[PDB]
Protein backbone atom coordinates (compact mmCIF):
# COMPACT_ATOMS: atom_id res chain seq x y z
CA UNK A 1 0.00 0.00 0.00
CA UNK A 2 3.20 2.41 0.44
CA UNK A 3 4.03 4.48 -2.77
CA UNK A 4 6.58 3.07 -5.33
CA UNK A 5 9.30 5.66 -6.97
CA UNK A 6 11.85 4.81 -9.62
CA UNK A 7 14.61 7.88 -9.17
CA UNK A 8 16.48 7.90 -12.74
CA UNK A 9 19.34 10.01 -13.28
CA UNK A 10 19.97 10.98 -17.21
CA UNK A 11 24.17 12.08 -16.46
CA UNK A 12 23.37 13.21 -20.59
CA UNK A 13 26.58 14.41 -21.80
CA UNK A 14 28.15 15.71 -18.71
CA UNK A 15 30.39 13.16 -17.68
CA UNK A 16 33.40 12.39 -20.20
CA UNK A 17 35.75 10.12 -18.71
CA UNK A 18 35.59 6.20 -17.66
CA UNK A 19 37.41 6.57 -14.55
CA UNK A 20 35.03 9.53 -13.37
CA UNK A 21 31.88 7.76 -14.45
CA UNK A 22 32.96 5.09 -12.39
CA UNK A 23 34.31 7.23 -9.58
CA UNK A 24 30.84 8.72 -8.89
CA UNK A 25 28.72 5.93 -9.58
CA UNK A 26 30.60 3.84 -7.06
CA UNK A 27 30.05 6.81 -4.79
CA UNK A 28 26.73 6.50 -5.49
CA UNK A 29 26.35 3.00 -4.77
CA UNK A 30 27.89 3.42 -1.48
CA UNK A 31 25.29 6.41 -0.38
CA UNK A 32 22.28 4.38 -1.32
CA UNK A 33 23.17 1.32 0.50
CA UNK A 34 21.56 2.49 3.77
CA UNK A 35 18.70 4.13 2.80
CA UNK A 36 15.75 2.22 3.40
CA UNK A 37 15.08 1.49 -0.41
CA UNK A 38 12.29 -1.32 -0.33
CA UNK A 39 9.99 0.80 -2.16
CA UNK A 40 12.11 2.87 -4.23
CA UNK A 41 14.69 1.95 -7.29
CA UNK A 42 17.55 3.84 -8.23
CA UNK A 43 19.41 3.68 -11.55
CA UNK A 44 21.83 6.19 -13.22
CA UNK A 45 22.37 6.53 -17.15
CA UNK A 46 26.15 6.71 -18.24
CA UNK A 47 27.10 7.69 -21.49
CA UNK A 48 27.49 4.63 -24.20
CA UNK A 49 31.33 4.98 -23.53
CA UNK A 50 31.16 3.81 -19.51
CA UNK A 51 28.02 1.51 -19.41
CA UNK A 52 30.54 -1.63 -19.35
CA UNK A 53 32.90 -0.20 -16.80
CA UNK A 54 30.22 1.23 -14.36
CA UNK A 55 27.79 -1.88 -14.70
CA UNK A 56 31.13 -3.94 -13.44
CA UNK A 57 31.42 -1.55 -10.88
CA UNK A 58 28.28 -1.53 -9.54
CA UNK A 59 27.77 -4.86 -9.93
CA UNK A 60 25.56 -6.61 -6.88
CA UNK A 61 24.73 -3.34 -6.17
CA UNK A 62 20.97 -1.48 -5.25
CA UNK A 63 21.81 0.90 -8.08
CA UNK A 64 20.91 0.06 -11.26
CA UNK A 65 22.04 1.05 -14.96
CA UNK A 66 20.63 2.61 -17.52
CA UNK A 67 21.03 3.18 -21.53
CA UNK A 68 20.71 6.88 -22.65
CA UNK A 69 19.35 5.56 -25.94
CA UNK A 70 19.34 2.84 -28.25
CA UNK A 71 19.02 1.81 -31.87
CA UNK A 72 15.32 -0.55 -32.75
CA UNK A 73 17.81 -2.86 -34.19
CA UNK A 74 19.74 -5.68 -32.86
CA UNK A 75 22.99 -5.18 -35.26
CA UNK A 76 23.47 -4.35 -38.61
CA UNK A 77 24.79 -1.11 -40.70
CA UNK A 78 24.36 1.69 -38.36
CA UNK A 79 27.18 3.31 -37.96
CA UNK A 80 27.02 5.54 -34.77
CA UNK A 81 24.36 3.43 -33.02
CA UNK A 82 24.19 1.28 -29.93
CA UNK A 83 22.58 -2.12 -29.87
CA UNK A 84 19.91 -3.10 -27.28
CA UNK A 85 22.22 -6.29 -26.97
CA UNK A 86 25.21 -3.72 -26.15
CA UNK A 87 23.07 -2.43 -23.40
CA UNK A 88 22.19 -5.78 -21.89
CA UNK A 89 26.07 -7.12 -22.31
CA UNK A 90 27.03 -3.76 -20.35
CA UNK A 91 24.46 -4.99 -17.22
CA UNK A 92 21.10 -2.19 -18.29
CA UNK A 93 18.29 -2.75 -16.75
CA UNK A 94 16.41 0.34 -18.24
CA UNK A 95 16.25 2.27 -21.18
CA UNK A 96 15.74 6.24 -21.71
CA UNK A 97 14.06 6.17 -24.94
CA UNK A 98 11.94 9.46 -26.70
CA UNK A 99 14.03 12.22 -24.07
CA UNK A 100 13.24 15.42 -25.21
CA UNK A 101 16.93 16.03 -26.79
CA UNK A 102 16.45 13.14 -28.84
CA UNK A 103 12.78 14.35 -30.08
CA UNK A 104 13.19 17.94 -30.01
CA UNK A 105 17.55 17.74 -31.25
CA UNK A 106 18.34 15.30 -33.08
CA UNK A 107 14.65 14.63 -34.70
CA UNK A 108 13.80 11.21 -33.62
CA UNK A 109 9.70 10.52 -34.69
CA UNK A 110 7.12 8.67 -32.48
CA UNK A 111 7.75 6.12 -35.06
CA UNK A 112 11.46 5.38 -34.16
CA UNK A 113 10.45 5.59 -30.56
CA UNK A 114 7.88 3.45 -30.92
CA UNK A 115 10.40 0.78 -32.50
CA UNK A 116 12.99 1.48 -29.89
CA UNK A 117 9.95 1.00 -27.06
CA UNK A 118 8.83 -2.44 -28.43
CA UNK A 119 12.05 -4.02 -28.86
CA UNK A 120 13.15 -2.95 -25.40
CA UNK A 121 10.57 -4.73 -24.42
CA UNK A 122 11.23 -7.56 -26.32
CA UNK A 123 14.76 -7.66 -24.74
CA UNK A 124 13.41 -7.47 -21.25
CA UNK A 125 14.54 -4.23 -20.69
CA UNK A 126 12.68 -1.18 -18.86
CA UNK A 127 11.98 1.53 -20.76
CA UNK A 128 11.72 5.21 -19.89
CA UNK A 129 9.68 6.59 -22.43
CA UNK A 130 9.63 10.60 -22.21
CA UNK A 131 7.16 12.84 -23.72
CA UNK A 132 6.58 16.45 -23.19
CA UNK A 133 5.64 19.72 -25.31
CA UNK A 134 7.91 22.83 -26.32
CA UNK A 135 6.96 26.24 -25.35
CA UNK A 136 4.84 27.00 -28.72
CA UNK A 137 3.03 23.55 -28.96
CA UNK A 138 1.53 24.72 -24.82
CA UNK A 139 1.38 28.39 -25.91
CA UNK A 140 -0.87 27.49 -29.23
CA UNK A 141 -3.55 25.00 -26.81
CA UNK A 142 -1.52 22.18 -28.26
CA UNK A 143 -0.27 20.46 -24.78
CA UNK A 144 -3.43 17.78 -24.76
CA UNK A 145 -3.17 17.00 -28.37
CA UNK A 146 0.79 16.63 -28.13
CA UNK A 147 0.57 14.19 -25.35
CA UNK A 148 -2.29 11.86 -26.61
CA UNK A 149 -0.10 11.78 -29.77
CA UNK A 150 2.86 10.88 -28.17
CA UNK A 151 1.46 8.38 -25.66
CA UNK A 152 -0.85 6.99 -28.94
CA UNK A 153 2.12 6.54 -31.70
CA UNK A 154 5.51 6.02 -29.02
CA UNK A 155 3.18 3.13 -27.30
CA UNK A 156 1.58 2.03 -30.10
CA UNK A 157 0.82 -1.92 -30.68
CA UNK A 158 3.04 -2.48 -27.34
CA UNK A 159 1.93 -6.22 -26.11
CA UNK A 160 -0.10 -5.44 -22.87
CA UNK A 161 1.54 -8.25 -21.09
CA UNK A 162 4.52 -6.23 -21.45
CA UNK A 163 3.22 -2.38 -20.12
CA UNK A 164 4.20 -3.39 -16.75
CA UNK A 165 7.51 -2.95 -17.62
CA UNK A 166 7.37 0.81 -19.06
CA UNK A 167 7.81 4.23 -17.22
CA UNK A 168 6.61 7.51 -18.40
CA UNK A 169 8.78 10.98 -17.92
CA UNK A 170 6.88 13.71 -18.61
CA UNK A 171 9.12 16.70 -19.34
CA UNK A 172 7.81 20.56 -19.00
CA UNK A 173 9.62 21.08 -22.75
CA UNK A 174 8.29 24.60 -22.49
CA UNK A 175 9.92 25.78 -19.28
CA UNK A 176 13.58 24.90 -20.78
CA UNK A 177 15.58 28.68 -21.08
CA UNK A 178 16.69 27.10 -24.14
CA UNK A 179 16.18 28.96 -27.53
CA UNK A 180 16.82 26.58 -29.74
CA UNK A 181 14.24 24.31 -28.24
CA UNK A 182 11.63 27.32 -27.68
CA UNK A 183 12.52 29.73 -30.67
CA UNK A 184 9.46 32.28 -30.22
CA UNK A 185 8.16 32.05 -26.56
CA UNK A 186 7.80 32.86 -23.27
CA UNK A 187 9.79 30.31 -21.08
CA UNK A 188 7.00 30.59 -18.32
CA UNK A 189 7.85 28.64 -14.43
CA UNK A 190 7.75 25.24 -13.85
CA UNK A 191 5.23 25.09 -11.15
CA UNK A 192 4.56 22.33 -8.89
CA UNK A 193 0.91 22.89 -9.95
CA UNK A 194 1.05 22.78 -13.31
CA UNK A 195 3.27 19.11 -12.87
CA UNK A 196 0.08 17.97 -11.39
CA UNK A 197 -2.11 18.85 -14.35
CA UNK A 198 0.08 17.25 -16.28
CA UNK A 199 0.63 14.55 -14.90
CA UNK A 200 -3.21 13.32 -14.12
CA UNK A 201 -3.58 14.07 -17.45
CA UNK A 202 -1.07 11.59 -18.71
CA UNK A 203 -2.73 8.89 -15.59
CA UNK A 204 -6.31 9.20 -17.93
CA UNK A 205 -4.32 8.71 -20.88
CA UNK A 206 -2.97 5.52 -19.40
CA UNK A 207 -6.36 4.71 -18.04
CA UNK A 208 -8.47 5.22 -20.94
CA UNK A 209 -6.12 2.82 -23.56
CA UNK A 210 -4.99 0.01 -21.28
CA UNK A 211 -7.78 0.32 -18.36
CA UNK A 212 -6.13 -1.29 -14.84
CA UNK A 213 -2.56 -2.07 -16.44
CA UNK A 214 -2.54 1.52 -17.14
CA UNK A 215 -3.10 2.41 -13.68
CA UNK A 216 -0.23 0.51 -12.81
CA UNK A 217 2.51 2.76 -14.78
CA UNK A 218 4.64 5.15 -13.13
CA UNK A 219 5.05 8.48 -14.16
CA UNK A 220 8.30 10.38 -13.36
CA UNK A 221 8.16 14.29 -12.73
CA UNK A 222 11.45 15.55 -15.90
CA UNK A 223 11.03 18.89 -15.01
CA UNK A 224 13.75 20.44 -13.00
CA UNK A 225 14.04 18.42 -9.50
CA UNK A 226 16.20 19.14 -7.01
CA UNK A 227 17.09 18.80 -3.33
CA UNK A 228 15.32 22.10 -2.85
CA UNK A 229 12.30 21.11 -4.29
CA UNK A 230 12.22 17.28 -4.40
CA UNK A 231 9.55 16.41 -1.20
CA UNK A 232 7.30 18.91 -3.16
CA UNK A 233 7.10 17.28 -5.99
CA UNK A 234 7.74 13.59 -5.43
CA UNK A 235 4.46 14.46 -2.72
CA UNK A 236 1.79 14.96 -5.31
CA UNK A 237 -0.33 11.76 -6.41
CA UNK A 238 0.56 10.93 -9.89
CA UNK A 239 4.36 11.96 -9.73
CA UNK A 240 6.16 8.47 -8.86
CA UNK A 241 9.82 9.52 -9.20
CA UNK A 242 12.11 11.69 -11.40
CA UNK A 243 14.07 12.02 -14.22
CA UNK A 244 17.01 13.83 -12.94
CA UNK A 245 19.40 16.32 -14.79
CA UNK A 246 22.06 18.10 -13.03
CA UNK A 247 21.31 16.83 -9.55
CA UNK A 248 22.38 12.96 -10.20
CA UNK A 249 25.81 14.01 -11.05
CA UNK A 250 26.70 13.25 -7.84
CA UNK A 251 25.84 11.46 -4.92
CA UNK A 252 25.47 14.45 -2.57
CA UNK A 253 22.91 16.29 -4.69
CA UNK A 254 21.20 12.78 -5.23
CA UNK A 255 20.54 11.55 -1.68
CA UNK A 256 18.25 14.22 -0.99
CA UNK A 257 15.79 13.25 -3.37
CA UNK A 258 16.24 9.55 -3.20
CA UNK A 259 15.26 10.00 0.56
CA UNK A 260 12.28 11.80 0.03
CA UNK A 261 11.12 9.67 -2.01
CA UNK A 262 11.82 7.32 0.97
CA UNK A 263 10.10 8.98 3.48
CA UNK A 264 7.04 9.16 1.18
CA UNK A 265 7.32 5.39 0.78
CA UNK B 1 56.22 5.07 -51.53
CA UNK B 2 52.65 5.25 -51.62
CA UNK B 3 50.78 5.93 -48.72
CA UNK B 4 47.20 4.13 -47.00
CA UNK B 5 44.52 4.20 -44.94
CA UNK B 6 42.63 0.86 -44.37
CA UNK B 7 39.69 1.82 -41.90
CA UNK B 8 37.54 -0.84 -40.30
CA UNK B 9 33.90 0.54 -39.57
CA UNK B 10 32.49 -2.00 -37.41
CA UNK B 11 28.90 0.06 -37.27
CA UNK B 12 26.33 -2.09 -35.18
CA UNK B 13 28.12 -5.52 -36.50
CA UNK B 14 29.91 -6.45 -32.86
CA UNK B 15 27.68 -6.16 -29.97
CA UNK B 16 29.91 -7.55 -27.18
CA UNK B 17 32.57 -5.98 -25.88
CA UNK B 18 34.19 -9.46 -25.34
CA UNK B 19 33.75 -9.86 -28.86
CA UNK B 20 35.21 -6.55 -29.64
CA UNK B 21 38.16 -7.08 -27.69
CA UNK B 22 38.41 -10.65 -29.14
CA UNK B 23 38.49 -9.25 -32.75
CA UNK B 24 40.91 -6.10 -32.12
CA UNK B 25 43.39 -8.09 -29.76
CA UNK B 26 43.66 -10.94 -33.26
CA UNK B 27 43.94 -7.81 -35.47
CA UNK B 28 46.74 -6.29 -33.70
CA UNK B 29 48.25 -9.34 -33.89
CA UNK B 30 48.23 -9.96 -37.19
CA UNK B 31 49.05 -6.57 -38.37
CA UNK B 32 52.40 -6.25 -36.04
CA UNK B 33 54.10 -9.09 -38.48
CA UNK B 34 53.20 -6.86 -41.59
CA UNK B 35 55.50 -4.31 -42.57
CA UNK B 36 53.05 -1.40 -42.60
CA UNK B 37 55.66 1.46 -42.36
CA UNK B 38 53.45 3.38 -45.51
CA UNK B 39 49.96 2.11 -43.98
CA UNK B 40 47.77 3.39 -41.17
CA UNK B 41 44.93 0.79 -39.73
CA UNK B 42 42.27 1.82 -37.91
CA UNK B 43 38.96 0.11 -36.32
CA UNK B 44 36.11 1.73 -35.09
CA UNK B 45 34.20 -0.28 -32.88
CA UNK B 46 30.87 0.72 -31.36
CA UNK B 47 30.89 3.36 -28.15
CA UNK B 48 30.74 0.43 -25.73
CA UNK B 49 33.63 -1.49 -26.57
CA UNK B 50 35.97 1.79 -27.25
CA UNK B 51 37.95 1.90 -23.57
CA UNK B 52 37.94 -1.38 -23.36
CA UNK B 53 39.42 -2.21 -27.26
CA UNK B 54 41.69 0.84 -26.92
CA UNK B 55 43.31 -0.82 -23.38
CA UNK B 56 43.35 -4.29 -25.45
CA UNK B 57 45.50 -2.95 -28.15
CA UNK B 58 47.48 0.40 -26.42
CA UNK B 59 51.17 -0.12 -27.57
CA UNK B 60 50.14 -2.04 -30.59
CA UNK B 61 49.70 -0.62 -34.48
CA UNK B 62 46.51 -1.30 -34.29
CA UNK B 63 44.15 2.51 -33.99
CA UNK B 64 41.39 3.37 -32.46
CA UNK B 65 38.43 5.02 -33.97
CA UNK B 66 34.94 6.25 -32.53
CA UNK B 67 31.96 5.85 -35.13
CA UNK B 68 30.93 9.12 -34.46
CA UNK B 69 30.51 12.08 -32.01
CA UNK B 70 29.19 15.39 -31.22
CA UNK B 71 30.50 19.14 -31.50
CA UNK B 72 30.19 20.29 -27.78
CA UNK B 73 32.73 18.87 -25.31
CA UNK B 74 30.16 18.75 -22.55
CA UNK B 75 26.38 19.38 -21.85
CA UNK B 76 22.68 18.21 -21.89
CA UNK B 77 22.87 16.18 -24.99
CA UNK B 78 21.24 12.82 -24.20
CA UNK B 79 22.45 10.27 -26.44
CA UNK B 80 25.63 11.51 -27.18
CA UNK B 81 29.45 11.30 -26.62
CA UNK B 82 32.02 13.57 -26.43
CA UNK B 83 35.10 14.15 -28.39
CA UNK B 84 37.15 13.87 -24.88
CA UNK B 85 35.23 10.62 -24.56
CA UNK B 86 36.65 9.27 -27.55
CA UNK B 87 40.32 10.46 -26.72
CA UNK B 88 39.47 8.99 -23.14
CA UNK B 89 39.15 5.42 -25.01
CA UNK B 90 42.17 5.88 -26.89
CA UNK B 91 41.09 7.35 -30.31
CA UNK B 92 43.54 8.56 -32.91
CA UNK B 93 40.39 8.74 -35.09
CA UNK B 94 36.80 9.72 -35.51
CA UNK B 95 34.12 8.84 -38.43
CA UNK B 96 31.98 11.80 -38.98
CA UNK B 97 29.41 12.31 -41.70
CA UNK B 98 28.97 8.31 -42.55
CA UNK B 99 25.91 7.46 -45.12
CA UNK B 100 24.07 6.51 -42.20
CA UNK B 101 24.45 9.22 -40.15
CA UNK B 102 23.73 11.97 -43.33
CA UNK B 103 20.88 9.67 -44.92
CA UNK B 104 19.31 8.08 -42.17
CA UNK B 105 19.72 9.62 -39.23
CA UNK B 106 19.68 13.35 -41.08
CA UNK B 107 22.93 15.00 -40.08
CA UNK B 108 23.36 18.01 -42.13
CA UNK B 109 26.51 19.41 -43.12
CA UNK B 110 26.02 22.37 -40.42
CA UNK B 111 26.38 19.93 -38.11
CA UNK B 112 29.03 17.81 -39.63
CA UNK B 113 31.42 20.71 -40.06
CA UNK B 114 31.35 21.33 -36.08
CA UNK B 115 32.38 18.16 -35.18
CA UNK B 116 35.10 17.74 -37.82
CA UNK B 117 36.37 21.44 -36.75
CA UNK B 118 36.02 20.03 -32.79
CA UNK B 119 37.60 17.14 -33.84
CA UNK B 120 40.73 18.47 -35.15
CA UNK B 121 40.79 21.38 -31.93
CA UNK B 122 40.60 18.12 -29.91
CA UNK B 123 43.58 16.70 -32.06
CA UNK B 124 41.20 14.09 -33.39
CA UNK B 125 42.28 12.65 -36.91
CA UNK B 126 38.59 13.04 -38.98
CA UNK B 127 37.50 10.53 -41.64
CA UNK B 128 35.01 12.94 -43.67
CA UNK B 129 32.75 11.07 -45.13
CA UNK B 130 30.95 12.44 -48.27
CA UNK B 131 28.60 10.55 -51.51
CA UNK B 132 25.83 10.80 -53.02
CA UNK B 133 22.85 8.54 -53.92
CA UNK B 134 20.96 6.74 -56.52
CA UNK B 135 18.36 9.61 -57.14
CA UNK B 136 21.20 12.54 -56.77
CA UNK B 137 23.27 10.43 -59.00
CA UNK B 138 20.71 9.94 -61.87
CA UNK B 139 19.51 13.57 -61.67
CA UNK B 140 23.23 14.44 -62.96
CA UNK B 141 24.09 16.01 -59.14
CA UNK B 142 27.12 13.89 -58.71
CA UNK B 143 29.15 16.93 -58.77
CA UNK B 144 26.78 19.32 -56.81
CA UNK B 145 26.61 17.22 -54.14
CA UNK B 146 30.01 16.04 -53.71
CA UNK B 147 30.82 19.50 -53.81
CA UNK B 148 28.21 21.11 -51.51
CA UNK B 149 29.58 18.54 -48.84
CA UNK B 150 32.79 19.68 -49.34
CA UNK B 151 32.10 22.84 -49.14
CA UNK B 152 30.09 23.16 -46.35
CA UNK B 153 30.99 20.00 -44.00
CA UNK B 154 35.09 21.42 -44.00
CA UNK B 155 33.66 25.34 -43.82
CA UNK B 156 36.71 27.51 -41.99
CA UNK B 157 38.94 24.50 -40.98
CA UNK B 158 42.54 26.39 -40.66
CA UNK B 159 44.53 25.37 -43.20
CA UNK B 160 47.05 24.09 -40.72
CA UNK B 161 45.08 21.73 -39.48
CA UNK B 162 43.86 20.33 -42.49
CA UNK B 163 46.89 17.72 -42.80
CA UNK B 164 44.58 15.87 -40.36
CA UNK B 165 41.81 14.96 -42.22
CA UNK B 166 40.94 12.12 -44.80
CA UNK B 167 38.04 12.19 -46.63
CA UNK B 168 36.15 8.46 -47.89
CA UNK B 169 33.90 8.75 -50.89
CA UNK B 170 31.13 6.35 -50.44
CA UNK B 171 29.02 5.56 -53.60
CA UNK B 172 25.59 5.32 -51.68
CA UNK B 173 24.01 4.91 -55.20
CA UNK B 174 25.35 1.61 -55.17
CA UNK B 175 23.85 0.34 -52.02
CA UNK B 176 21.21 -2.36 -52.53
CA UNK B 177 18.84 -0.10 -50.26
CA UNK B 178 15.34 0.70 -51.13
CA UNK B 179 15.34 3.65 -47.57
CA UNK B 180 18.51 4.79 -49.14
CA UNK B 181 17.71 4.65 -52.67
CA UNK B 182 14.02 4.58 -53.46
CA UNK B 183 12.94 5.85 -56.33
CA UNK B 184 15.94 4.43 -58.39
CA UNK B 185 17.99 1.45 -60.44
CA UNK B 186 20.23 0.62 -58.03
CA UNK B 187 23.33 0.17 -60.23
CA UNK B 188 26.64 -1.86 -58.83
CA UNK B 189 29.54 0.07 -58.90
CA UNK B 190 33.04 0.29 -60.62
CA UNK B 191 36.75 0.86 -60.34
CA UNK B 192 35.88 3.43 -63.48
CA UNK B 193 33.13 4.78 -61.64
CA UNK B 194 35.30 5.27 -58.29
CA UNK B 195 38.06 6.72 -60.12
CA UNK B 196 36.17 9.25 -61.55
CA UNK B 197 34.69 10.59 -58.38
CA UNK B 198 37.84 10.10 -56.80
CA UNK B 199 39.68 12.62 -59.07
CA UNK B 200 36.72 15.02 -58.98
CA UNK B 201 37.46 14.71 -55.21
CA UNK B 202 41.01 15.68 -55.67
CA UNK B 203 40.08 18.25 -57.83
CA UNK B 204 38.07 20.00 -55.40
CA UNK B 205 40.52 19.56 -52.76
CA UNK B 206 43.78 21.61 -54.26
CA UNK B 207 40.91 24.38 -55.91
CA UNK B 208 40.02 25.06 -52.40
CA UNK B 209 43.11 24.26 -50.37
CA UNK B 210 46.51 24.54 -53.00
CA UNK B 211 48.90 22.49 -52.14
CA UNK B 212 47.92 21.27 -48.20
CA UNK B 213 44.31 19.68 -50.83
CA UNK B 214 46.70 17.51 -52.97
CA UNK B 215 47.98 16.01 -49.57
CA UNK B 216 44.58 14.50 -48.48
CA UNK B 217 44.42 11.03 -48.67
CA UNK B 218 40.71 9.80 -50.27
CA UNK B 219 39.59 6.68 -48.72
CA UNK B 220 37.53 4.22 -50.78
CA UNK B 221 34.15 3.60 -49.14
CA UNK B 222 32.28 1.55 -51.39
CA UNK B 223 32.41 -2.81 -51.01
CA UNK B 224 36.09 -3.36 -50.65
CA UNK B 225 36.68 -7.20 -50.18
CA UNK B 226 40.33 -9.33 -50.69
CA UNK B 227 38.54 -10.01 -53.80
CA UNK B 228 38.57 -6.39 -55.64
CA UNK B 229 40.37 -4.38 -53.16
CA UNK B 230 43.85 -5.22 -55.43
CA UNK B 231 42.16 -3.30 -58.61
CA UNK B 232 40.81 -0.04 -56.16
CA UNK B 233 43.80 0.69 -53.95
CA UNK B 234 45.81 0.77 -57.48
CA UNK B 235 43.66 3.94 -58.43
CA UNK B 236 45.83 7.00 -58.07
CA UNK B 237 43.35 8.92 -56.16
CA UNK B 238 42.57 5.98 -53.70
CA UNK B 239 44.43 5.68 -50.99
CA UNK B 240 42.65 3.53 -48.68
CA UNK B 241 39.79 1.98 -47.89
CA UNK B 242 36.67 2.70 -45.20
CA UNK B 243 35.86 -1.08 -44.92
CA UNK B 244 32.32 -2.18 -44.01
CA UNK B 245 32.43 -6.59 -43.59
CA UNK B 246 35.58 -6.98 -44.53
CA UNK B 247 37.04 -5.25 -41.18
CA UNK B 248 34.65 -7.85 -38.71
CA UNK B 249 37.94 -10.42 -38.86
CA UNK B 250 41.21 -10.38 -39.18
CA UNK B 251 41.18 -12.97 -41.72
CA UNK B 252 39.00 -11.18 -43.46
CA UNK B 253 40.64 -7.85 -43.25
CA UNK B 254 44.36 -8.87 -43.72
CA UNK B 255 44.52 -8.99 -47.34
CA UNK B 256 43.27 -5.85 -48.10
CA UNK B 257 46.03 -4.23 -45.35
CA UNK B 258 48.16 -6.56 -47.33
CA UNK B 259 47.65 -5.55 -51.16
CA UNK B 260 47.74 -1.62 -49.62
CA UNK B 261 51.81 -2.91 -47.94
CA UNK B 262 52.24 -4.73 -51.53
CA UNK B 263 51.51 -1.29 -53.37
CA UNK B 264 53.02 1.20 -50.67
CA UNK B 265 56.81 -0.28 -51.24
Amino acid sequence: MRKKFIIGGNWKMQILNVEEAVSIATELATTISGILTETVDVFIAPSFNALYSVGQAIKGTKLKLAGQNMYFRDKGAFTGEISPDSLLDAGCEYVILGHSERRRIFGESDAVINQKVKKALEKGLKPVLCIGETAKEKEEGHTETVLRTQIDESMADIPREQLNLITIAYEPVWAINNKFLNPNSEIKTATPEEAEKNHIFIRKLLINKFGDEGKNILIQYGGSMKASNCEGLLNIGEINGGLIGGASLSAEKLKPIIEAAVKLG
